[PDB]
């Protein structure tokens, strides 16, 4: 199964796009792994039931034990863990997604816009209106804070990410094992039943393996955000001129002209 | 199986849409997420059998117990809880699907004429019907009330989840187990049976979990649904037409002669 | 699982299709989340067997009463409902799939030929035989009846979904459980088995829960239904014509010339 | 799961078409509801081992019986009915089967034929070798045999589904339980099991039921096979001709011309 | 499921191509209907464990009885059963695939070389190379052997199922149970266990009544292949070449000036 | 299943491809076949646990000889008996994937560049720079290396198929069972625990019988592969260039001239 | 089942994509090979549960002494293998991964630069701007730098995957069992649970051959890395351009005029 989901990985600038894909993607599958070996291994939670009960009444504790996991703090951790690395997913992919219907369109306008322009120069000069519009837009901060914002708010959730994942790895460690009572309403009387029920959480072994391997990767991924912000130190016939001209540099392998310029200005 | 439903989500107005989008689908992957847990878990309900009980008599109390739920409200509420929210979702969904057939076939044609109007007075100049129908539309209110509706019913119904999450976010705490009695009919007369179960819902605390998570979605949400209300503060050679405006303004990514103007009206 | 069934639903006249789309989606959807939550549930039924039986001797009771419930009405009913509510499924389909085929067909070439002499006579007028044909179906009722016939019977089977829902919803409160006897044949001279097995139906709760539900909706449908048969209620260069003129109205979107001279009149 | 079979069926003439599609549509959606509600129910057979025998004693006593049912006539059929309704499925689809290998070819070519020159008669006369071509056709009875035996043969299984469906019916209610001697070879001499174990199939009470809902489809679909018959009865620039004539009919769709004369000949 | 199986069997020769299509689609069909009912019944073989054995005490003499049935040749059948008629299939198969690629690359070519000779004649007769080449081809007899190989193969395939299935089949009734001995190597001297364990396939029943199905399938399908034996008896302006000439029967749906001049020959 | 396995089956040199594809396609089914077996029987391996023994005490002895099966010989084969076909049918793919990067880009513009001269000879007869390369490529024997590899690995990997098989079939009625020791470590020194346990590989049957099967298909294509090696014995206006020419043949359905050609030599 | 997987791999310098493809396709097939087993097998690990204790007591030291592992060091490896596998998966590919990104769109441009300009020499000769352009990419070592890292990091983790699995494997022999203690928290107290379990990890002896069949084929795969570093030892009208000429040699397929001129060379 797992070959199955790893070959759809196998078979906006492309440094943002790998951080977003791998800030995204890496949690997706660390989830993944973590359910196809839950499913593999049974259940997630065992309590020792006294040679007494039966099954049920064993089956009764392990999933009461379950539920109690919120009647200690790492506890209530383990039982959610997925939904928090869910929870990162979706929270690392809202800036990709706001960026798609907030940035994209006047991005798409404003890149043909200067390619056609170019063209134009070129064509024109073998055989400056798009110059006073870039100039005007060097004195524009509009879009370079919508690019801010998605790089913000993707560190920032790298960050908690970070911190989450080494509280949760370091405690986790010691929390594996939690003293059950199922003694509540008329039960509480019962003398047939053990004041607590010692339970073993099964995939926190798993979960916290797998925290170090999402810890180690987003602490080298912060960098790689971080880096993004040094635009300015990011081509005859922090500005947000200086977010084109980077737009511009990834859209390159478009600018048929330009590749011909630049062969010219080479050998120049 | 978490990363195939969620791939899917990664690979009329835009903040209309992603209102719609996440209103709608938030729930649905709460919900899935719910199940897949479920599964992973086994059994939504344990009760205590005696440990005289068979297993099929364990399992008895069990289905029992779990349709005596409804002969104590909340205890209802979390048997049905995945369709309230699935409820939530067709609900959300209805204003976007009744939008799609009474407003889009009207809208489509519309924003066709005046794009090509434009770009006959733009040819033109180069080288007013559509301004006279427009002033007509602005003395129009039947557009604007079918907007309207699809923010008004979608408000309305987050506000009652908002409300119903909150009621049963907030008494799911208290509500987690209850006394099931299962001596009825000819078994009400059995003494081997005890007077009352003691039964545990296990999906409580996950739902109780992903109320909190929906509540709070949907809380952000509100102020988002009530800003499209605000149509008014929302471009040479609370009227219907505002809303043509607005949507004029989402569609100027269609409009290429707008695009040139608006460099050279920048320019000028 | 759920998402995966809504999101297929998510990602002729429009109401007459949102009504059909509705009538047999809804239960359809319907009946897909009781087997959703039956097969998380496991069984459908459970008997008490005494404390002796073995797990098959159990596992008989219950499999034996299920069949029982053929041999106190109300029972027959929960046994077989989701098959009810597939047949009203497909008894709501059928006037949709009799309408494709017995009415879709002259109706395709009828619009046609009607949009064709229109742009003829717009064009001719820039620069009646249509007239007189309409005319003609003025007096022809032979279209009318298949429509006529597909609402009948559409609004039929609500009725009798609408009475047969009522029915069940409130008998169904007081029928969750049953008393099966399985001394026959040769084991009705048993002692060992008790006389009767106590026995509750474990997706009662869920049904009576969907039926009302889907009670509701139908409800609501019905003046939804209602409303279409006021077809004379529902355009200068109770007739057949009347609903050609009702599918001339819902086809304005392909009329070109239509939405040019609406302009102009609107002007004028 | 059912909404996923359903929706495939919701999203040569058309009444025949449609005769075939619900002759074998039906009985296969009919049997996947069985295997849908068998799988959800979990087997077909159960058997009263005696309390002393282990899981497997009465496993085998489940498995053995449910062998034991060729070793009273009714019993047979119930353990294979879903095959014979897969038997009547694909008897009912042969004759389309074989119609679209044996008569389509030869239909499609002489339609097209026909089409092509009736457009040329109609495009000479507003600037007879189809006439005589066709007449040739009154005097062949080929191709109207060909269609009689796909008719035929579907009539023919069709009486049988409905008297075999009778049949079966009508003792179905009869022979739910039968006895099962396990007592063969060395056990024939065990004295620990009975002479004899009670044994229920459990899916005769919905196979009842279902072969109550096809044998009324059937018997309604009996005069619409019926009909088809009567081809007689079934358009100015019992033959072969007849058969023409009434694919002719179907086909009126196609022809452009002839809608332009049928409007000219309905105002003449 | 069997309608997801037999809906995509619902929704070169043709009577070869039907001959083919029938004789290995049928096994497969009903190989898919033994699996399908056989994972619904769970185990394929039970065994009188007695009641001593623990369950997997049962469950190993049910597992080693199975594979027992190797150390009485009926048994041997019964195991391996759907495999050999997976053979058959296979074996079915193989003269289509043979045929595919032995002679379709031969007759595509020749075919395709005498349609455009004879549109060549048709239209410079309105307005004898390929004579001579198919008058050559009857002198030839290397396609012929091609073809009478591939009939003469599946005839031999069929004759074969026939003849086993018959023997399967008669001797199905007398071989449903087989006493097996698990008393081997340090378990021989085992006192506690039963010198033989009375076990009995349970699918054979089954397999017994298929067998007989598809039995009477073959034997319609015998005299089919032998039809196409007579190949003599199988068109103005035993050789290969009355192979060719039943290969254009079978594409005069492609000629289109055929289609003309066989209207003017039925008139002449 | 096994329908949905086997219709993908039925729904560079032809002869080659069908070898290479027979090669790995066979018994690529052949595990298929196993484990679809496998999982409907359920249990790989089964040890006569003591009746004292509790089902996991049973079910751990089961899995502990499971892997004990590596601390003789023809038992560690049984375990890893899938893997090894599987990796036959890796190690017979190989040659066929090499094939296609290390000589089908050589072939494809080779044979075009022939194409392309043949029909300039044919279009300029009718109104040698081919033949001297051609002539060249007869001096050339770097080509035919390559296909000589790919025949030689994938006749070696088939004779050590059929000698392992071989190995394998042979032993195979002789191993069936063994004696498993769990008495490791503490448990070394329980009395409790036989000392050993009598454990029966339950596949064996079917992967000795699936081996016969594929012995005896590899055994038939040995030959074939042979076949391949005897390409000279292998067309007026052991050199590459004889697998040219080779490979010329394979093509002449795409020569156009070449079939007219033909046609008139055969004439002549 | 792995018919369906490996049908998927059955049906930029091909050497290096063939190197990745086997470097990643091999562990991702053979971590699907022990999940494949693993799910027909049931659990990944079984302890010697004292006869006293009940089925979930059993199920409980099983459960926990799977956790247990992580409280020696070949223990840790065994429970994860999986994803260390899976880790050299994802670590293989990056190489790839990043190439794609980071070299793919220079490489894409500057060869359709040099295609477009030899045919435009071939074109001009028949009826040196390239040259200059190679030359000074002579000079350049920006883009080998590229290509370098991308085999060297192969490489590496090539090397760290053969030390790992040499490890596993040698170490993997010795450590199959292990003895966990469960006498934790109140039950360390526990008289009636033994002092330590003896517990075997089942899936460790398909791991260890696994691991050898990888680490075989990462040693052969090794000199083919090593065999891309020498570049220089790898065509009258290290450095970067011996790199930008191998991959030229790799698209020579594309070269049109490159074909036609080598006749012409090899005829000279």
């Amino acid at each position: 199964a797992i070959a199955h989901l790893a070959t759809e990985y196998v078979f906006e600038l492309a440094v943002d796009k790998m951080v977003t894909c791998i800030a995204v993607g890496l949690p997706l599958l660390l989830i993944s792994l973590a359910f196809a070996q839950e499913i593999s291994i049974g259940t997630q939670i065992s309590c020792f039931s006294p040679s007494s009960f039966s099954w049920r009444q064993a089956a009764f504790v392990d999933s009461y034990c379950w539920a109690a996991v919120q009647q200690n703090l790492p506890l209530w951790l383990h039982k959610f863990f997925p939904y928090i690395l869910l929870l990162f997913a979706i929270l690392l992919y809202l800036p990709a997604l706001f960026w798609r219907f907030s940035a994209a369109p006047h991005l798409c306008s404003d890149l043909k816009f200067i390619m056609e322009e170019l063209d134009k120069v070129y064509n024109r000069a073998i055989k400056p209106i798009v110059e006073q519009y870039l100039k005007t837009k060097k004195n524009s901060s509009h879009l370079i804070m919508k690019y801010i914002s998605c790089r913000l708010v993707t560190f920032v959730v790298i960050l908690l990410a970070c911190i989450y994942l080494s509280y949760y790895f370091s405690l986790s460690s010691l929390s594996d094992e939690f003293l059950c009572s199922i003694k509540s309403g008329v039960l509480k009387n019962d003398s047939t039943i053990p004041d607590r029920f010692q339970c073993k959480l099964i995939a926190v072994g798993i979960f916290q393996l797998l925290s170090l391997i999402n810890l180690i990767v987003y602490a080298l991924l912060i960098p790689v955000v971080v880096y993004t912000f040094f635009i300015p130190f990011r081509i005859i016939l922090y500005n947000d001129l200086s977010l084109y001209n980077l737009f511009l540099e990834e859209n390159i392998s478009e600018l048929k002209s330009y590749k011909c310029l630049k062969v010219l200005e080479n050998i120049k």
